[PDB]
C-alpha cells in the first residue's frame, strides 16, 4: 500500500487546497501520511495567522513548569515543578539568559547529542498548557481555534469543553524543554503550529508499531506499569532514539520550524524538545477514522480529571448499525492503522 516505509512525510498545499482543513487531512491520509504517526505541512507563503507577535510580551503564563529530569542510559522520568506566574517577556528574558540559552552547534545531530547528554542538568522552565490562541480573529484557514471537524460534536451536544482538546493551548519553550512520549487523549489527532522562535524537534513511532513501544516502556518502567494501564499518558517518560534503535522500535525524526504545521495521528506516539525560546499552539481534532480509536483508547486509570470523552454520540451518529452491538460490549472491530479515513475516498479514485 502507500508509504510502506511509514516515514514522516511533508506537504506543501496551495492556498486552494489549504482552505478546507478536514479535506486536506483526508488527502494526506490518501497518500499514507498517517502511517508514520506524524506529518509536516508547510502552509502557503501567502498565509499568516497573525500580523505581528510583538504585542504579547504582557501575555501571562499562569503556571510555568520547571522540568526536573532524572534517569540514565536513555531512560528518563520527568517531574514537574510549578513556578509562579510570569509574562512572556519575563519568560523570554530567562530563556535567553546565558544560563538557559541554546548551546553552540553546527549540525542538528550535534544539538541532539547535547540534548540527550544534558537533559538531566540545569532544569529549564516550560510555559506550557497556556489557555489562549495567537490566531487573528478573521483567519479562516487552519485556525486552531475553529478547525470545524467532527470533534465539535462534543461541545455542540453536551456543552463540555476540555482545555487543550477542543480549545487551543499555547506553549512557550526554551532550550532543553521537552515533551515525553505519548499519544493524544482518546487517541485523537493533533495539530501543532509553531508561531515563532527556535525549532522544535520531533520523534515519532508508527501507529502500527505503537504496541511495541508500550511493551518496551512497560519493561523499563514496571512500577509505573503496575500502577496504571496507560502510564505513558502522564507524559513523564522520556526514551532516547538510541534506546529505541537498540530494541528495534521503528521510529522517525523531524525538526519543525517556525511557520510550519505538525499533525499527529490517532495512536501515533511522539516526543521531542525545543531548540530554544519559541511559541507553539496546538489542540486536538478528529475524523471518522478516529471514532474507532476513541472507542478503544486505553485510558489512564489512576488520575482524576483525566480526559475521557463519551463515544456514544459518535457511535450513534456514524456507526448506527453497530450501536447496540457496541453498547452491549460486543463490538470487536480490529483497527487497521494503514487504512486512510473514509473522507479520503474521493482521492483514491
Ligand atoms: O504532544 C503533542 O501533541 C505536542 C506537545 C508539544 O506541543 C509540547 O510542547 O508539549
Ligand atoms: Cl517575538
Ligand atoms: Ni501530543
Ligand atoms: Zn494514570
Amino acid at each position: 500500500t502507500l508509504n510502506p516505509s511509514a516515514r514522516i512525510m511533508t506537504f506543501y498545499p496551495t492556498m486552494e487546497e489549504f482552505r478546507n482543513f478536514s479535506r486536506y487531512i483526508a488527502y494526506i491520509e490518501s497518500q499514507g501520511a498517517h502511517r508514520a504517526g506524524l506529518a509536516k505541512v508547510v502552509p502557503p507563503k501567502e498565509w499568516k495567522p497573525r500580523a505581528s507577535y510583538d504585542d504579547i510580551d504582557d501575555l501571562v503564563i499562569p503556571a510555568p513548569i520547571q522540568q526536573l529530569v532524572t534517569g540514565q542510559s536513555g531512560l528518563f522520568t520527568q517531574y514537574n515543578i510549578q513556578k509562579k506566574a510570569m509574562t512572556v517577556r519575563e519568560f523570554r528574558k530567562i530563556a535567553n539568559s546565558d544560563k538557559y540559552c541554546t548551546p553552540r552547534y553546527s549540525e542538528f545531530e550535534e544539538l541532539e547529542r547535547k540534548y540527550w547528554k544534558n537533559l538531566t542538568f540545569n532544569p529549564p522552565i516550560y510555559g506550557a498548557d497556556v489557555n489562549g490562541t495567537l490566531y487573528e480573529k478573521h483567519v479562516d484557514e487552519w485556525n486552531i481555534g475553529r478547525l470545524r471537524t467532527i470533534l465539535d460534536l462534543v461541545e455542540k451536544e453536551s456543552g463540555i469543553t476540555i482545555e487543550g482538546v477542543n480549545t487551543p493551548y499555547l506553549y512557550f519553550g526554551m532550550w532543553k524543554t521537552s515533551f515525553a512520549w505519548h499519544t493524544e487523549d482518546m487517541d485523537l489527532y493533533s495539530i501543532n503550529y509553531l508561531h515563532f522562535g527556535e525549532p522544535k524537534s520531533w520523534y515519532s513511532v508508527p501507529p502500527e508499531h505503537g504496541k511495541r513501544l508500550e511493551r518496551l516502556a512497560k519493561g523499563f518502567f514496571p512500577g509505573s506499569a503496575q500502577s496504571c494501564e496507560a502510564f505513558l499518558r502522564h507524559k513523564m517518560t522520556l526514551i532516547s532514539p538510541l534506546m529505541l534503535k537498540k530494541y528495534g522500535i521503528p521510529f522517525d525524526k523531524v525538526t519543525q520550524e517556525a511557520g510550519e504545521f505538525m499533525i499527529t495521528f490517532p495512536y501515533g506516539y511522539h516526543a521531542g524538545f525545543n531548540h530554544g525560546f519559541n511559541c507553539a499552539e496546538s489542540t486536538n481534532f478528529a475524523t471518522r477514522r478516529w471514532i474507532e480509536y476513541g472507542k478503544q483508547a486505553v485510558l489512564c486509570s489512576c488520575r482524576k480529571d483525566m480526559v475521557k470523552i463519551s463515544m456514544d454520540v459518535f457511535v450513534r451518529k456514524f456507526q448506527p448499525e453497530r450501536y447496540k452491538l457496541w453498547k452491549a460490549g460486543k463490538d470487536n472491530t480490529v483497527i487497521d492503522h494503514t487504512l486512510p479515513t473514509p473522507e479520503a475516498a474521493e482521492f483514491l479514485k
